[PDB]
C-alpha cells in the first residue's frame, strides 16, 4: 500500500513535451501507458450522443459503425507498435517518437494534423460542457431566451457562443498561470470517468431484476414533450365538476372545453408507456432497425395506433418532440469517429517508462480492446433496455429535461450529469495544455520555418505564443457551436494523420529503407496497408470534401518540409531537392546483394585523348548509345597524364570536349576526367572507383591499341594487357571494339546485314545479349543473328537442339544456329590461324562479328605472344567485338 | 483548283498508328491539324442534348457550364503546344508525341486513360445513333413495345441493349474487312457536320424575319403531348351536333360528355402557342434562369395560369410530357463534357506535316476557339427563338415526335436528321478503328507488358486481338443502355489524361528536366498549373466517386510501369526502382551551376590504414557526424598502396572495416577505398574524382601525421603538404584535425566548456559556420563560442562593432567578440612564437580552437619549413582544428 501511494500520485495525463527532450520512479505498463490511453478514449460522446446513434441508426448499423472505427485505431496501433519497438524510443511525446523513425517529413505531416485534431477536439469539449450545463444542470439560467414559439433552435446557437467564448478565455487563464494545478487533478478526471461507467453497468443489472418507473406520453405515434405539464390525462375530476388538465391547455385554445381545439389532438387519445422497461421485456427486437428521419419530424413509435390528419401542421408551436438534424449513415459515422480517437496518448510518457519497447504496445492496444468492449456493450444494452422512443430524444425531452443514460443508472442520475460534467471540463484542459506543447516541439524543431516564433517559452519552458494560437484555432470551432459539425472536422485530422503512419510504415517496410527494423511479434506491412485503407475509407463516408481538404493541406505541408529541408542544406532548393532525392534513394540500395537475378551491361567507357585534347575515338561513344538506349548507368571516364597541380588548365578544355560529344551522341550520362601520374594507373582507379554507392558500372568498353609498334606507345599498349588483368581481378565484363572508326553514327541506318555470333565456350550467357541489345536500336533494327559453334564433342545434334532451346528459354529463336567443324607460341598461333580461316569463310562481309576473349596470361611476360594471338584472330574483317566477364547470371 | 482536288483525296480522319514509326505530299495546317481536329469535336451532343441544356439550366447557367469545359480544353491546347515544339516531332500519333517528351511513365498513364475514353466514346456514338433512329426516323419500328401505360421508360432500355448490341457487332466487321472503305468517307461525315451546322444559322436567320408555324398545346401550366391527336379543342360542331375532339378521348373514359372525365382536365382550358417564336419575340428574358425538377414532373411555363387541383395524380397513364431524369447542374456538366473532347486530333499527323512544330501549336488553338464559338453562340441562340417550353423537353414530344433543334433549320428538319444520323455512325466508326490502333502501340512499345498480345497484327499492320478487347469494353456501355450515363464515365477519362499533360508539363518547367525547352512563345508553366486546377474541378463536379476511380486506376497504371522498367533493367526491382530514381535525379543536377547561394561542407574524410589494415583515427568519423548531423554526403575514403591484381585480397578485408565504424558511428554516407600504385597518388584520385554527378564532395577531411621524424614516413609525410595544394588548386575547403585521438565520441557529453575561434584574416564566412553547426549536436550543445581577432589597424572600436553586426545578419550574435594587440625562416617562425604566446593565453583550456591556415609554400623546398610553422603555431593545445578554403559565398 506504501509503494500503491507515490505511484499514484506519480500519475499525470500529460504529453512529455521539448524540455524532457533537451535534457535527455520509472512507471510501469499499468500507470504509465494503460491509464493515460484509457483517460483520451472515453469521453463525451458516450455520454451525449450514443444513445442517439443508437436510437437512429438502430442495434445492427450502429454495431457496424463501431466495428470500422474500432479497427481503423486497431490497425494503427499496430502501426505505432512497429514504431515504437525500432530503435531507441527518444524521450518526450508521441511526436519525437514518430519523427525519428519516419524521418522529418513524415513527422512534421503528423505533428500538424494531431495539433489541429487537438485543438478543434478541446472546442467539442467546451461544446459539450456548456450543452450539459444549459440542458440538464441549470436551463433557466440562459441570457438568449427564444422570444417565441420557433426560436429553440435559434436562441440556443446564441448561448452557445457566448458562453463557450467566455469559457475559453477562462480556461485558457488556468492553464497559463495555474498548469500545475492541472495536472494534479490528473486522477479526479479519471475517476470521474471510472465512476460514471460503473453506475450505468449497475442500473442495467438493476433494470433486469426490476424496472424503474419512468412514464412517457404518447398522443397518436408522435411523441410530446414532458416539460411544462405533469399529468397524461386530456380530462379528470375535481369539485364535483369535469375538469380538464393541463395538457388540455398546450393543444387546445382555452381552457374551456367547448371553444377550440387541435385537429390530431381531438381524434387521437393519449397514451402512457413505460420508458425504461428493462432488460426483461423483448424491446431488443423491436429496436433493431434504423429510423433515419429529416428535420423537423416527429418521434414516433410502432405499436401505437393513429388516424391520420390532412388539416395544415406547424408542430413547432404545439408541444412535440421533433427531430433536430436531417441523419443519415454518413452523419453518424462523422459524430461517433472522436470517441475512439486517444491512440497517441499510451505514448506521452516514453521517457518515464522502464521498458518502452514492451510497455508501449502492451498498454495501447489493451485500452483499444477494454474500450471497444465498452462501447460494443453499451450499443447491445441500450437497444435491449430504453425504449426506442426515447433513444430518438435527444435533450430528453420526454424525460421531464433528464439524461437518457443518467435514468438508466443505478444510485442517481446525478452521478452521471457530474460525472460527465468534470471530466468534460478536465479533457478541455487536457486538450488546451497538451496542444500548445505539441506545436512548441514543432516549432523548435526547425523543419517548418514560418512557424519559429512559437518556439518560445517562460523561465521554466512553458509556452507563451503557441497557447495565442490555440485559443484563437479553437474559437473558430466555437463559432460553429453545435457539438454535431465539429466533430466531422475532428474526425478529418485524426483520420488524416492515422493515415499517413499507416501509410509511412508500410512504404518503409516495402522498400527497405535502411534503419527500419521493428522486432514486434504481430506486425506485417500488409496490417498497415490494410489500415492504410480502411482510414481512407471512412475518411470519405464522414465527408469527400472535407477529405480532400485534409488532404490538399497535409500534402502541401509534406512538400513544404521537403523544399525547405533542402534549401537549408545543398544551397538551392530546386537543385537541392534533386540531391536529397539521389542521395535517399543511394542509402537505400547500400545494403543488399550485388547481384540479385538478371545481367544487364552498366558500362564505363574509356576514352583516349591526344595532344592538344580531343577524343581519338569519337564513335565508341556512339556504340555505347545503342546498347543502353537512354536507359541505364553510363560512365564516361577518361585520363590524362601528368600532376594536378600543372594540368588542370588542361583539364577544364578536355572536360569541354566530352561535355559536347555527350550532347550530340544523346548520352545520357557522366563524365569522370581523372589527371593521373601515369596513364596506367588512372585507369585502374575507374575501374575500381568510378560511381558511388548502388550505381556502380558493370563493364568496361574499350577501343583496340591500332598501333602497336611505335616508340613511346609500348608502355601505352602494355596497358592494355594490364586493364584486362584489372578488370577480371574485379569480376567485370570487358568489350574490346577493333575498326571502331568504322562504325555507325546514330543517323546511318543499315538496311540487311547479319550480326556473327561466335559462341565457342565460356559465357555465352552474355554473347547471346549483346547482339539482342543493338537489334533493339534503329541502326541494328533490320538485320539477322547468326551463331555459330565450333565442335570438338562428336555429335553435333544433341549441341544444336538443346542450342536451339536456350532460345526457347531466351525468346529470341529468330536467330538460327550453325555448326562447323574441321613450344606455346607454336600451339597458340596456330590454332589461331585455323580459326581465322573458319572464321572468314562464314563472316567476310558481316556487319558485326563477336568473339569470345580469352584469358590473359599469368606469368606476365608472355603479354606480346598475347596479342599476337589476338591480331592473327582477328584478320580482314570490318568491325570486331571480342566479348569476355567473369561470374553473372542471365536469365 | 486542280491543286485543290488532290488534297481533299489525301484528307483522312485517322491516327498514325504503329506502322507509320516503325518506317520512321505532305499537309499544310487547314488540311492536316484543323479539318482533322474540328471534326472530332463536333460531335453528338449539340444536336440530342444541346437544347435541354440550355432549357433545363438557363442561359446564364449553361454560358457557364460552356465557359469552364471549353477553359479545360484551351489550357490543355497549351499545354499540348509545349509538347509539340519540344524537340523533334516524332512520327506516328499523338501517343508517341507525348510519350517522347514526358517519359515512358506518364506516356503510358496517359495513352491508357485515352484508350478508355476513345471505346466509351464509341458507346456513346452507337447509343446515339439508335437514339436518333427510334425517336425520328421510324418510331414504329422497335422490338420491345411497351404493353400498358407505365412500360415507356423500360422497354425503352431493351431497343438500346438488342439495337446497340447488334450494331457493335456490325460495325466491327466493317472496321475488320474493310477500314479502306472507311477511310475514304472521312470527307462525307464532315460534310454532313458542316450543312447541319450551315442548316441551323440558315434558320435561325429566317426566324427574325418570319417565324414558323409550329403549334405548342397546353393546358394550365403542364404541356401534353401531341402524338395521338392532332387538333388542340375540347370539342367542335359537326353534322349539327357539338362533337367531343380526339383530346377529349385521351383524358375522359368514354367518347360521350356526360360519362367522367379526369378532374383537372374540367377544371382548366387548352391553350395554343407558338412553339419557336423567333428571335423578334422577347422570349430571351424568359428562359434565362434554371428549372431544376424531379423526374416525373410536368413540364410548365411561367405566364399561363391555371387552378390546382387536390385529387391523385398518375400522370403516366394520361398524355402528357414529364421529365425523364431529374437534372442538377451537376448532372449537365457531366453529360455537356465530351462535347469538347477532341484536341488530341490535331497531331493524327505528326508525320505528314511540312512543318509539325508550327502546325500544331496553331490548328488546334484555332479549333477550340471555332468551336467555342460555336457552343457559345447556339445557347444564345436557343434561349433568344425557341420557347423555354420546348427546349424542357428532350424527344420531343411536343413537337408532334421532330427534333427540336431539326424545327429551328431552315430548308427542312431532315437536313439535320439526316445529317445527324450520318455523323454520329461516322464517329463511331472512328472511334472504333482508332482506339484499337492505339492499345496495338502501346503493347508493342513494351512498356506495360501483360498487354503484350495485343501488339499483334495482320500483315500489312491492322490490329486484331486489339479489336476484340475494344469490342468487349464497348459492349460494356451499351449495356448502360442511356446517353446520360455513359456520358460521365466518358468524361472521367478524358479529364484524367487532361489532366496528366498539365501535370507532367508544369512538373518539368519546375524542377527544371534535360531535354524540356519548348519553344512555344505563349507558354508559362502556371498556365498549366491552372489548366490543372480546373479540370480536377470538373472532375469533381461531375461524380466524386468516379474521379476518386480514374485517380486510382491511372496511379497504379503510373507505378506499374516505373516497377517493371526498373525489374527489367537494373536486376531486381525493390532495389532497381531506387537506382533508376537516383539515377533520374543526378542528371537533372548535371546542367547548372556548382554553385548558387550558400555554403554547407559536403566532406571527404581521408583515413588512413596501417598494417593489418584497421583504422588508424577512428574518431575522424565521429567528427564528421558532429557536423553534418545526418542529412549531407559524406565519402569515406581510405587509400592502400600496392597494386590491385595482388593486394585485393586485403581490399576485401580493410573495406570491411571502414563498414564496421561507418554503423557504429551512425554516419550515413559512403565507402570509396582504393588500391593505388603510391599512397600520394589515391589520395590525388579522390579529391577530383570521389562521388559522380551533383553530389560531389566540397571540403576534405584531414588528420595531423603526428611521427613527423621517422624512417619511411618522409615519403608519407610530404603527401600531407602536396594533398594542400590539390585541395586549393581543385578549390575545396580543407579540414586539418590535430590531436585526433582525443575527440569526443558520439556518447561523451560536454558539460560547459568553450570553442575558441581565431579569425585573424581570410574566410571568416567558413570559420563563423563550422562551431555553429557544431553546436547544434547534443556533444557540443552546451557550450560557448568566444571569436577572437588580432588587430594591426590602428583602431579597435570599428573592427569590433563591424564584427558584432557581422552576427546581425548571421542572427549568431551569442558569441563575444574580443580583439588582442602587442630570412624567410627567420621571420615565419617568429612570427609564429608571437602569436603562440597569444592563443595559449586566452586558451589553453578550451575544448575546441579553431585557426586559419597559411597557404603552402610555391618554391616546394620549403615544405619542411611550412610544417615548422604549424608545429610551433600549435604547441600545448588539447583539440585543434586549422580551417581554410577558397572561393565560397556563405549568406
Ligand atoms: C381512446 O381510448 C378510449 C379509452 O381509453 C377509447 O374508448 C372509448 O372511451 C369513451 C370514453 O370517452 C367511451 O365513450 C367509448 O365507448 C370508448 N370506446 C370503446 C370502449 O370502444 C377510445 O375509443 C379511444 N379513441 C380512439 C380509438 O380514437
Ligand atoms: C404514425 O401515424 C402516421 C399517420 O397518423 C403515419 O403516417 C405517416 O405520416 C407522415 C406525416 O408526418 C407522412 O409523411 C407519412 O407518409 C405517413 N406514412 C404512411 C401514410 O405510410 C406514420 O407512419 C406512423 N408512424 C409509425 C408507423 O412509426
Ligand atoms: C377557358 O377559356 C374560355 C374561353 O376560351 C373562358 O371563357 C368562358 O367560355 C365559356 C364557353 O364555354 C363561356 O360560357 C363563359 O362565359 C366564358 N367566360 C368568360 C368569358 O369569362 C373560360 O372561363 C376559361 N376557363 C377558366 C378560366 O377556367
Ligand atoms: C402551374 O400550376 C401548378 C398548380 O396548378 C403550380 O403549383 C405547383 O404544383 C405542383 C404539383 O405538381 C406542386 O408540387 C408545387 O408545390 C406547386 N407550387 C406552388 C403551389 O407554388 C405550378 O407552380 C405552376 N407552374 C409554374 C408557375 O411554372
Ligand atoms: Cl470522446
Ligand atoms: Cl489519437
Ligand atoms: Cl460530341
Ligand atoms: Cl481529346
Ligand atoms: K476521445
Ligand atoms: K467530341
Amino acid at each position: 500500500v506504501s509503494s500503491l501511494l507515490n505511484k499514484l500520485a506519480n500519475y499525470t495525463n500529460l504529453s512529455q513535451g521539448v524540455v524532457e527532450h533537451e535534457e535527455d520512479p520509472r512507471m510501469g505498463t499499468f500507470i504509465g501507458v494503460y491509464l493515460p490511453c484509457l483517460q483520451n478514449i472515453l469521453g463525451v460522446i458516450l455520454f451525449l450522443r450514443l444513445t442517439w446513434i443508437v436510437g437512429v441508426a438502430g442495434v445492427l448499423e450502429s454495431f457496424l459503425i463501431v466495428a470500422m472505427c474500432c479497427t481503423c485505431t486497431m490497425l494503427t496501433a499496430i502501426s505505432m507498435s512497429a514504431i515504437a519497438t525500432n530503435g531507441v524510443v527518444p524521450a518526450g511525446g508521441s511526436y519525437y517518437m514518430i519523427s525519428r523513425s519516419l524521418g522529418p517529413e513524415f513527422g512534421g505531416a503528423v505533428g500538424l494534423c494531431f495539433y489541429l485534431g487537438t485543438t478543434f477536439a478541446g472546442a467539442m469539449y467546451i461544446l459539450g460542457t456548456i450543452e450539459i450545463f444549459l440542458t440538464y444542470i441549470s436551463p433557466g439560467a440562459a441570457i438568449f431566451q427564444a422570444e417565441a414559439a420557433g426560436g429553440e433552435a435559434a436562441a440556443m446557437l446564441h448561448n452557445m457562443r457566448v458562453y463557450g467564448t467566455c469559457t475559453l478565455v477562462l480556461m485558457a487563464l488556468v492553464v497559463f498561470v495555474g498548469v500545475k494545478y492541472v495536472n494534479k487533478l490528473a486522477l479526479v478526471f479519471l475517476a470521474c470517468v471510472v465512476l460514471s461507467i460503473l453506475a450505468i453497468y449497475a442500473g442495467v443489472i438493476k433494470s433486469a431484476f426490476d424496472p424503474p418507473d419512468i412514464p412517457v406520453c404518447l398522443l397518436g405515434n408522435r411523441t410530446l414533450s414532458r416539460r411544462s405539464f405533469d399529468a397524461c390525462v386530456k380530462a379528470y375530476g375535481i369539485h364535483n365538476n369535469s375538469a380538464t388538465s393541463a395538457l388540455w391547455g398546450l393543444f387546445c385554445n382555452g381552457s374551456q372545453p367547448s371553444a377550440a381545439c387541435d385537429e390530431y389532438f381531438i381524434q387521437n387519445n393519449v397514451t402512457e408507456i413505460q420508458g425504461i422497461p428493462g432488460a426483461a421485456s423483448g424491446v431488443f427486437l423491436e429496436n433493431l432497425w434504423s429510423t433515419y428521419a429529416h428535420a423537423g419530424a416527429f418521434v414516433e413509435k410502432k405499436g401505437v395506433p393513429s388516424v391520420p390528419v390532412a388539416e395544415e401542421s406547424r408542430a413547432s408551436a404545439l408541444p412535440y418532440v421533433l427531430t433536430d438534424i436531417a441523419a443519415s449513415f454518413t452523419l453518424l459515422v462523422g459524430i461517433y469517429f472522436p470517441s475512439v480517437t486517444g491512440i497517441m496518448a499510451g505514448s506521452n510518457r516514453s521517457g518515464d517508462l522502464k521498458d518502452a519497447q514492451k510497455s508501449i504496445p502492451t498498454g495501447t492496444i489493451l485500452a483499444i480492446v477494454t474500450t471497444s468492449f465498452i462501447y460494443l456493450s453499451c450499443i447491445v444494452l441500450f437497444g435491449a433496455c430504453i425504449e426506442g422512443v426515447v433513444l430518438r430524444d435527444k435533450f430528453g425531452e420526454a424525460l421531464q429535461g433528464n439524461l437518457v443514460i443518467g435514468m438508466l443508472a443505478w444510485p442517481s442520475p446525478w452521478v452521471i450529469v457530474i460525472g460527465s460534467f468534470f471530466s468534460t471540463c478536465g479533457a478541455g484542459l487536457q486538450s488546451l495544455t497538451g496542444a500548445p506543447r505539441l506545436l512548441q516541439a514543432i516549432a523548435r524543431d526547425g523543419i517548418v520555418p514560418f512557424l519559429q516564433v512559437f518556439g518560445h517559452g517562460k523561465a521554466n519552458g512553458e509556452p507563451t505564443w503557441a497557447l495565442l494560437l490555440t485559443v484563437l484555432i479553437c474559437e473558430t470551432g466555437i463559432l460553429i457551436a453545435s457539438l454535431d459539425s465539429v466533430a466531422p472536422i475532428l474526425s478529418m485530422f485524426f483520420l488524416m494523420c492515422y493515415l499517413f503512419v499507416n501509410l509511412a510504415c508500410a512504404v518503409q517496410t516495402l522498400l527497405r529503407t535502411p534503419n527500419w527494423r521493428p522486432r514486434f511479434k504481430f506486425y506485417h506491412w500488409t496490417l498497415s496497408f490494410l489500415g492504410m485503407s480502411l482510414c481512407l475509407a471512412l475518411m470519405f463516408i464522414c465527408s469527400w470534401y472535407y477529405a480532400l481538404s485534409a488532404m490538399l493541406i497535409a500534402g502541401c505541408i509534406y512538400k513544404y518540409i521537403e523544399y525547405r529541408g533542402a534549401e537549408k542544406e545543398w544551397g538551392d532548393g530546386i537543385r537541392g531537392l534533386s540531391l536529397n532525392a539521389a542521395r535517399y534513394a543511394l542509402l537505400r540500395v547500400e545494403h543488399g546483394p550485388p547481384h540479385t537475378k538478371n545481367w544487364r551491361p552498366q558500362v564505363l567507357v574509356m576514352l583516349n585523348l591526344d595532344a592538344e585534347q580531343a577524343v581519338k575515338h569519337p564513335r565508341l561513344l556512339s556504340f555505347t548509345s545503342q546498347l543502353k538506349a537512354g536507359k541505364g548507368l553510363t560512365i564516361v571516364g577518361s585520363v590524362l597524364e601528368g600532376t594536378y597541380l600543372d594540368k588542370h588548365m588542361e583539364a577544364q578544355r578536355a572536360e569541354e570536349n566530352i561535355r559536347s560529344l555527350m550532347s550530340t551522341e544523346k548520352t545520357k550520362g557522366f563524365c569522370q576526367l581523372v589527371v593521373s601520374s601515369s596513364l596506367r594507373d588512372g585507369m585502374s582507379h575507374l575501374i575500381q572507383s568510378a560511381g558511388l554507392g548502388g550505381l556502380k558500372h558493370n563493364t568496361v568498353l574499350m577501343a583496340w591499341p591500332a598501333s602497336w609498334k611505335q616508340e613511346d606507345n609500348p608502355f601505352s599498349w602494355k596497358n592494355f594487357v594490364d586493364t584486362v588483368r584489372d578488370t577480371t581481378a574485379a569480376h567485370q565484363a570487358l568489350l574490346v571494339a577493333k575498326n571502331v572508326d568504322s562504325f555507325p553514327q546514330n543517323q546511318e541506318r543499315f538496311g540487311g546485314g547479319h550480326i556473327d555470333v561466335w559462341w565457342i565456350v565460356h559465357d555465352g550467357g552474355m554473347l547471346m545479349l549483346l547482339p539482342f541489345l543493338l537489334r533493339q536500336h534503329k541502326v541494328w533494327r533490320k538485320c539477322r543473328m547468326r551463331i555459330f559453334t565450333v565442335a570438338q564433342v562428336d555429335d553435333n545434334s544433341i549441341q544444336m537442339k538443346k542450342d536451339l532451346q536456350m532460345f526457347l528459354y531466351h525468346l529470341r529463336i529468330s536467330a538460327e544456329v550453325e555448326v562447323v567443324e574441321m613450344q606455346s607460341n607454336v600451339r597458340r598461333m596456330h590454332t589461331a590461324v585455323k580459326l581465322n580461316g573458319v572464321v572468314l569463310n562464314k563472316s567476310q562481309d558481316a556487319q558485326l562479328v563477336l568473339l569470345n576473349m580469352p584469358g590473359p596470361p599469368k606469368n606476365r611476360q608472355g603479354d606480346e605472344n598475347y596479342m599476337e594471338f589476338l591480331e592473327v584472330l582477328t584478320e580482314g574483317l570490318n568491325r570486331v567485338l571480342l566479348v569476355r566477364g567473369g561470374g553473372r547470371e542471365v536469365i
